[PDB]
């Protein structure tokens, strides 16, 4: 896999997102932070400083 996920956890690659906003609402992957998200304003507004640097607990589906 990538890199792996004993590391911490398995961190996601929010290398994408990349709108001025963020459209639609869909919540892919699992928060260690207890918050089922994934997007610019669920992840990515938390993983550069919205939380913490997340590390999805879940890479998929819960």
């Amino acid at each position: 896999p990538q890199f792996g996920l004993f590391s911490k956890y398995r961190t996601p690659n929010c290398s994408q997102y990349r709108l001025p906003g963020c459209p639609r609402h869909f919540n892919p992957v699992c928060g260690s932070d207890m918050s089922t998200y994934a997007n610019e304003c669920t992840l990515c507004m938390k993983i550069r400083e919205g939380g913490h640097n997340i590390k999805i607990i879940r890479n998929g589906p819960c």
